[PDB]
């Protein structure tokens, strides 16, 4: 998708006790993901060991959140992540009884274009790199032609 | 028809353009996008206010002529335009004889996302969320989005 919404179970009301829920997010190849939380109302615990919302990018934990926090008066964002990959996983955990009636979280994500020409160490073209939304293409100086590898330019 | 990018080359490029010719190109990207048009090669007759040979960009966004180049190795841009519309017209004109054998131009265009949230008839009652190609509205907790997809309410 190019965008989506992720809401904790029962949101905007108190989340269920003793539950674990997972969501997988995927955008097209050629894009990264901007994930932003607009509501965070989770029981606070040391190192968020009990209730929590985790953001995973592989086997790698990108973030782990708990507690209550609000926003910047002109933006509802309370926490956000920008990742260079097109897949991400979010996991929500509620441990024991939710007696204080915490309401969970709300997050949104949007696909972001990867700039293949500038985001990395080397330019993927011998000569001119042209970034566009979803991909990129190489081009050449006048009187040059692009080889079949769609990367290198040559002359006859 | 609508494309996300493209190339525009003067007639006979990369060799000398013909004498006495006029050519036009219609650029179109999808709704929800603007256009970034950039020139990587400019070798046209020089005249004041480009009254003779010229490349005109119309939505007049600009008019170019003369000869100029860039030493930027991977992103040569001698002239560029960014328009918030999804259609543009480019017109190349060559008048009289091209005795100096000028070689014209090379340009590329790419669609750019329009951020509907920041550009000023607010499209959402509460929160606007921009994304590539569109935008969506959202609501504060305990408020629901009406079926019109723009206004939030409560029961
Ligand atoms: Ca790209
Ligand atoms: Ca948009
Ligand atoms: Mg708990
Ligand atoms: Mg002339």
């Amino acid at each position: 998708t190019m965008y989506g919404e992720i809401l904790s179970p029962n949101y905007p009301q108190a989340y269920p006790s003793e539950v674990e829920k997972s969501w997988d997010i995927e955008v097209p190849e050629g894009y990264g993901i901007h994930l932003y939380f607009t509501h965070l109302d989770i029981e606070l615990s040391e190192n968020c060991a009990y209730d929590s919302v985790q953001i995973i990018s592989g086997d790698t934990e990108e973030g782990r959140l708990c507690g209550q926090r609000s926003s910047n008066p002109h933006s509802p964002i309370v926490e956000e992540f920008q990742v260079p990959y097109n897949k991400l996983q979010v996991i929500f955990k509620s441990d024991f009884s939710n007696e204080e009636r915490f309401t969970g979280f709300a997050a949104y994500y949007v696909a972001t274009d990867i700039n293949e020409c500038t985001d990395f160490v080397d330019v993927p073209c011998s000569h001119f790199c042209n970034n566009f939304i979803g991909g990129y293409f190489c081009s050449c100086p006048p009187e040059y032609f692009l080889h079949d590898d769609m990367k290198n330019c040559g002359v006859n």
